[PDB]
DNA sequence: GGTTCTAGAACC
DNA sequence: GGTTCTAGAACC
């Protein structure tokens, strides 16, 4: 396949164990969540991606098409959401598109 | 005087020795550095503003006209300028404008 | 006006 | 294309 680099670092971040007390699938598998942001950003980012940076992560989640579950009034949590990026749908990943 | 509240809010932040291991001026005090960028989001802008997102304190010093110090190529630290934002010259904040 | 969310554009 | 920096616009 041919998707995005992004999107493949994006389901293995997400998809994996022993990450999932920072950043984790919904129960459902409609979205995933990201506890503790500034130490995930610190702990995680850089062994995926070339920055530590919150603020970038999301930047690009953006771009390509993600957008952030609102939680509405504590709470240190983040949720985003893409149709395609679904926990039993590896192969839509392909679908999602960034915009150029 | 009838400067805006986030810049005295701003001013006091930085101005506060008991801050200053999070964020305070530079030893030139033409500009602020923040330290443990999401500690400070976390332990300090509640405290001061009506939120805990590093995001929103940064949005913020844009509007104001403010602009990041790059620091070039580990190093968790973030600084800040404005020329109306000077340790010994409080009176000039009444100087920077919010852009509308 | 302050906050949040997303995006533009420059720099790599 | 990814990263960083700043800003638009909607919602409070």
């Amino acid at each position: 396949s041919n998707v995005p680099a992004f999107l493949t670092k994006l389901w293995t971040l997400v998809s994996d164990p022993d990450t999932d007390a920072l950043i984790c699938w919904s129960p459902s598998g409609n979205s995933f969540h990201v506890f503790d942001q500034g130490q995930f950003a610190k702990e995680v980012l850089p062994k995926y991606f070339k920055h530590n940076n919150m603020a970038s992560f999301v930047r690009q989640l953006n771009m390509y098409g993600f957008r952030k579950v609102v939680h509405i009034e504590e709470r240190d949590d983040t949720e985003f959401q893409h149709p395609c990026f679904l926990r039993g749908q590896e192969q839509l990943l392909e679908n999602i598109k960034r915009k150029v």
